[PDB]
């Protein structure tokens, strides 16, 4: 089949994943908090299962749906949070940037001529850097003079990645199989770009 069967392929799932996750986030209400971290460890090995380690045969469509509805409930704690301290209608905010980004970028990155693949170095050495400070965040919660900055540069890293990874599905050769696991990155791209512009607009309208 062509790219553009294969685009629209990724992008239905890609638009299915935020269905499911938007269900397990109203799910995610009821969910006690106890279980939120063992959830969370449930998502991470689930990516490393699809990306970290070398699989002969790819990720298959049950998993990428399982891992959207998980990942929706792991995002009511940090969603309702910012909810209470910035109002219910800073979540749509962010929400909908998080669309004309992805709406933006990923069609410029998906009718660029040029080939992107030289700045993978970039955006792998700047999410690598941002995981460090998250996982500084965990144990030692951050002000908001370093908080605003870190979620300025993740809008920023995560909106640049969404440009290179529809660039990559333009010009790298997409099989049939990488459907599931591709369209679990742009939702991966997606969240980590919406818990940014949350966190972004959430210490915007506050008195912190």
């Amino acid at each position: 089949e062509s790219k553009q069967s294969i685009m629209q392929r990724i992008l239905t799932v890609f638009v299915f994943t935020l269905l499911i996750a938007t269900v397990g986030l109203f799910i995610g209400q009821f969910v006690p908090v106890a279980l939120m971290l063992p959830l969370s460890i449930l998502e991470v090995a689930m990516i490393i299962l699809a990306f970290w380690m070398r699989r002969r045969k790819a990720v298959g469509y049950a998993f990428v749906y399982t891992f959207a509805f998980v990942s929706g409930i792991t995002l009511f704690p940090i969603v309702s949070h910012y909810a209470s301290i910035a109002g219910a209608y800073v979540v749509l905010e962010a929400f909908g940037s998080t669309f004309v980004i992805f709406a933006v970028l990923g069609t410029i990155g998906a009718k660029m001529k040029k080939d992107l693949s030289f700045l993978w170095s970039f955006l792998l050495v700047a999410v690598l850097a941002l995981a460090v400070v998250g996982i500084f965040n965990i144990f030692s919660p951050l002000n908001s003079a370093a908080m605003m900055a870190y979620s300025v540069i993740g809008t920023i890293v995560f909106s640049l990645y969404i440009l290179y990874e529809l660039n990559q599905i333009k010009h790298r050769h997409i099989t049939e199989d990488l459907i599931p696991v591709m369209a679990l990155s742009l939702y991966l791209d997606f969240i980590n770009l919406f818990i940014n512009l949350l966190r972004f607009f959430g210490i915007l309208s506050s008195d912190d």
